[PDB]
This record gives C-alpha cells, sequence and structure tokens, in this order.
C-alpha cells in the first residue's frame, strides 16, 4: 500500500522505550510524560502508563497476588541525588558507585525501570530480596515475553558498569526483550547489535502467528532524520539515547 514519511528532529534520539542510559550516556530529556501509579496498593510508585499496564499483565499471568511488591519505580532527579548521597554516607563510595546509578544516569528517571522485592516488612530499599526461586523467578522468566529484561546481570558487570542486581527490571518493549533473552544480551549489547540491521537489511522476528515483526536501525542526521513507514503497519520508533533510531514494524 501507501508508504508514509516520518520526519524526526535530532533531539528525539533522547526519547523512547530503547534509550540506553548508563555511565557513558546520560538522560538528556527529563520530561517524562504519562506517569501513573503502578498499582492502587502502592500510590507512591509511578511508572510510564503502558509499562504499569504490562507489569499488571505479568503479575496476573504468574498469579503473583501480593507476594511481589514494587519497591522503586520512577525517581526524579532530586530523589536519585538524595539516594546517591545518602548511600555515600551509609554504605561508602565503592558500594555506591557499584549499586546506585549517578544522578541523570539512572534508568529510574525514565519511568521504564522498576525495582521489585518479595513482600516483607524487612525490605531493603537499595537491595530488595528478589531470588532466583519461586514467584520472583516466575516473573523473571515471564518478563521477556512482555517487554521486560533483568537489566544488570553478573556476567555483564564490566559492560554495564553496575554490579549484579537480581531485583532491577527494565522495560524495552516486545520483541526487543525477547531478542535480548534469546541472545543473552544486556541493553548495551543490544544497542550495538541492532546497528547491524539497517533499512535495506532488517532484522526479522517471528514466532508462530502471532505476526512477523521487522526491526532496523536509522542513524540520526544532524538536523531532520527522514524515515519511511508503510501506512499498512502498526509501528513504533524510539531513540537509543546516543546516535539514532530503532524502528519496529508489525507486519
Ligand atoms: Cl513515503
Ligand atoms: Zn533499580
Amino acid at each position: 500500500g501507501m508508504m508514509k514519511t516520518i520526519e524526526l528532529e535530532k533531539e528525539e534520539i533522547y526519547c523512547g522505550n530503547l534509550l540506553l542510559v548508563n555511565k557513558n550516556y546520560p538522560l538528556r530529556d527529563n520530561n517524562v510524560k504519562g506517569l501513573v501509579p503502578a498499582d492502587i496498593r502502592f500510590p507512591n510508585i509511578l511508572m510510564k502508563r503502558d509499562v504499569a499496564n504490562v507489569l499488571q499483565l505479568i503479575f496476573e499471568k504468574i498469579s503473583a497476588g501480593n507476594s511481589i511488591v514494587p519497591v522503586s519505580g520512577y525517581r526524579s532527579l532530586e530523589e536519585q541525588t538524595a539516594i546517591y548521597d545518602g548511600s555515600l554516607k551509609d554504605n561508602g563510595e565503592d558500594f555506591t558507585r557499584k549499586y546506585v546509578a549517578l544522578p541523570n544516569h539512572s534508568e529510574h528517571q525514565t519511568g521504564l525501570a522498576i525495582d521489585l522485592g518479595l513482600n516483607k516488612k524487612d525490605i531493603d530499599f537499595i537491595r530488595p530480596d528478589f531470588p532466583y526461586d519461586g514467584i520472583c523467578d516466575e516473573f523473571r522468566r515471564a518478563a521477556p515475553d512482555y517487554g521486560f529484561t533483568q537489566r544488570y546481570a553478573r556476567d555483564k558487570e564490566e559492560i554495564t558498569g553496575i554490579s549484579h542486581e537480581p531485583w532491577h527490571f527494565r522495560y524495552v518493549g516486545y520483541p526487543h526483550s525477547k531478542i535480548m533473552q534469546e541472545n543473552g544480551f544486556s541493553l548495551e549489547e543490544y544497542t550495538q547489535f541492532i546497528k547491524a540491521y539497517l533499512e535495506d537489511n532488517k532484522y526479522l522476528f517471528e514466532q508462530a502467528h502471532r505476526a512477523e515483526i521487522e526491526i532496523y536501525y536509522v542513524p540520526a542526521k544532524d538536523d531532520k532524520t527522514l524515515i519511511k513507514i508503510p501506512e499498512n503497519c502498526v509501528y513504533q520508533i524510539s531513540g537509543n539515547n546516543i546516535d539514532g533510531f530503532v524502528v519496529t514494524i508489525w507486519r
């Protein structure tokens, strides 16, 4: 059918589900919209609306009931700064650099990241309990089917700059989360990987109808970046927070 041109300003590389935010690549757009409470039972834990909806789908699918609680979701700049400086004081500099993201380098400031914990009264905010057994592990194994990935694995510490965290999950959206799982990728790795697939060489994701999904990378131009899309497709576009765009096409 008809194709459609999308025109993107360079600053849109700093918006979207696939932002890479880490020590090297800071958040450059503090302007998160569509934050809502993740759950009636925790009004102070906010996250992006579609991400709260997805988190509810996962808890329903695994029958989590009340055994998993959200410990931290969206954090503003002032919250992250207070957490970092308070951890300097309580825990020391080595621990804090390994476990608390720098202000403006925290995925929590995007509304796409969530810290989860077993439901106890004894919950450590910085280290909540989220083991690789039982219901927490059911979540962990279901998560990539729904757009979530465990962000900081032990075998990727040298790449992520952050120590192993059982409890921290990041929404990137489907099928990206599933492709990362199949390949054992951290987000750092996936952000490089997808650059190998340009518009004339798209990555093809397909399960078993369902539907075919194509994904490709578009480098950002200095000014306006031009992307073509079929009117005959649901699509998503995200910046990668560095240098370009990932386009996802549902065929
Ligand atoms: Cl066109
Ligand atoms: Zn976290």
